[PDB]
């Protein structure tokens, strides 16, 4: 055929083989049904001594109402960095803010034998110079003076025996360092702030990202939780969709039935009834029984991942993996001949389209919400950045693409939501019964109408449509310094 004819034939089987992929992508409201169900059987199965989910008991049996005042202390370590925050809750919805963000130490952890003490006295060094800097208001009563409540965000494998109690397993997305791996970690930051010179301050809670968004969305809920005045309503679960994924919601204490009788007992004879389960619902249904997958999450999670087949649900609905996932249909399409089709063969494609992860999200979200804008102009741009151009009826269906991986992280996302509040209805206050859940990090607050696709998931969902809409939700923005101050406060 014509140059022309060959084309366009060309361009209808791009339009065939684009909806193609995109059906393989697709998530019914059966399939939604199937994970909502099973999502409930996994966390019953889990929460019970032997294994359906890591339901681990965050040892928190209260919420803050939004009314509460004083000022605590926050403190964070993980890889990333070491922060120590403070937080003044100024007695409404509101609070004010300090904090020093002291840099991970220069190779004192570099898989070098370091003592707990060389790490832990770094941490309790940066604490008093913390102190020293904003406030020696009680620092300067050194012997003694009115102390101070902290909590601490130990974001490392950890088991917790309870609040204020943490027995470190291993470091892993750390270095190793010498034996810790039986130590408690709040009691060895306690000893090191101790011995520098502080002894008012009481680590009094340990508690990791999810569990403090839980916490910073209690406080700081939009006048609905202050007073049964307009909206009724009171927030259940907390939990980060970005980078990685994850949530916590408070589960009744007898329901708990991994926990000894004792404690719960020793709880329930208090005014305790319910918990904070944080449900490491990363990695779920890693045996992929019902989790659905395609071609392209396979050739991901085993050739170009650090986790080969661990954390399944986080890389399906990780910010990271969609534009790593719309790489790769990209150059599938290209190299079976239909997409961007005067690169003759790979290794001519650009240097980005050829490497794992150049790919960034960023694209995506130039890409999903791309308005009528004369037919692709800032798409073009945006997909441009990278070393590759391209044309319009190819853009079309690269959208559609993108769309659709966004579509099924959305509701693959939606569906632990909706298992959780179906498990513990929000069906029983019986009138203007209203939950909102509170949400923190990349994907969730800034990819376009990520709330949306969540919101229509929900509604897809066996949670009704008719009573998805009970249930609406925003942001609560910071849970290592605030989250961790709130546990401390409720501790």
């Amino acid at each position: 055929m014509s140059f022309d004819d060959l084309h366009k034939a060309t361009e209808r089987a791009v339009i065939q083989a684009v909806d193609q992929i995109c059906d393989d992508f697709e998530v019914t409201p059966e399939k939604l049904d199937e994970l909502t169900a099973y999502f409930i059987e996994q966390m019953e199965k889990g929460l019970a001594p032997p294994k359906g989910l890591p339901m681990i008991p965050a040892f928190v049996t209260g919420s803050p109402n939004g009314t509460e005042r004083g000022v605590l202390l926050a403190a964070d370590l993980g890889g990333t960095n070491f922060r120590i925050c403070s937080v003044n809750l100024h007695g409404d919805h509101t609070f004010s803010m300090e904090q020093m963000k002291s840099k991970i130490p220069d190779d004192l952890l570099d898989d070098e034998n370091v003592t707990s003490d060389d790490l832990f006295g770094f941490l309790a060094r940066r604490t008093l110079a913390f102190m020293k800097k904003y406030h020696p208001d009680e620092l300067a009563k050194g012997k003694d003076a009115k102390p101070m409540k902290l909590g601490f965000t130990f974001s490392y494998p950890v088991d917790q025996t309870s609040l204020n109690s943490g027995t470190l397993i291993r470091w892993t997305k750390g270095f190793r360092i010498a034996d810790t791996v039986g130590k408690d970690v709040v009691q060895l930051y306690q000893e090191q702030l101790s011995a520098q010179g502080m002894p008012m301050i009481k680590v009094v809670a340990l508690t990791n990202d999810t569990v403090g968004t839980y916490l910073s969305h209690c406080y700081t809920s939009d006048n609905t939780d202050s007073m049964t005045s307009g909206e009724i309503s009171e927030p259940v679960i907390g939990c980060i969709f970005g980078t990685g994924t994850n949530g916590c919601y408070m589960e009744e204490i007898n329901k708990i039935t991994k926990l000894p009788q004792e404690l719960r007992d020793k709880l329930i004879k208090e005014g305790k009834t319910h918990m904070i389960i944080n449900v490491e619902w990363g990695s779920f249904d890693n045996e992929l029984k019902h989790l659905p997958t395609t071609k392209y999450d396979v050739v991901i999670d085993q050739k170009l991942s650090t986790n080969p087949g661990f954390h399944l649900f986080e890389k399906r609905v990780s910010g990271m993996f969609l534009g790593e996932v719309l790489r790769n249909i990209l150059v599938d399409l290209h190299s079976q001949g239909l997409l961007l089709q005067q690169y003759r063969s790979k290794e001519q494609l650009p240097r980005h389209l050829t490497t794992p992860f150049q790919l960034s999200s960023e694209v995506l979200s130039h890409i999903e919400i791309d308005d009528s804008t004369g037919l692709r102009e800032t798409e073009l741009s945006l997909l441009q950045s990278l070393r590759l151009p391209t044309t319009p009826t190819e853009r079309v269906q690269i959208q559609k693409l993108v769309r659709a991986i966004s579509r099924r992280s959305a509701y693959l996302a939606a569906v632990p939501l909706a298992a959780i509040l179906i498990k513990t209805n929000a069906l029983n206050k019986r009138y203007h019964g209203e939950v909102e859940i509170g949400c923190d990090g990349s994907v969730v607050e800034y990819y376009p109408g990520f709330r949306s696709m969540l919101r229509h998931a929900l509604a897809l969902s066996p949670l009704g449509a008719e009573g998805e809409r009970k249930v609406h939700l925003k942001i609560a923005k910071d849970g290592s310094g605030v989250g961790a101050a709130l546990c401390a406060l409720v501790a």
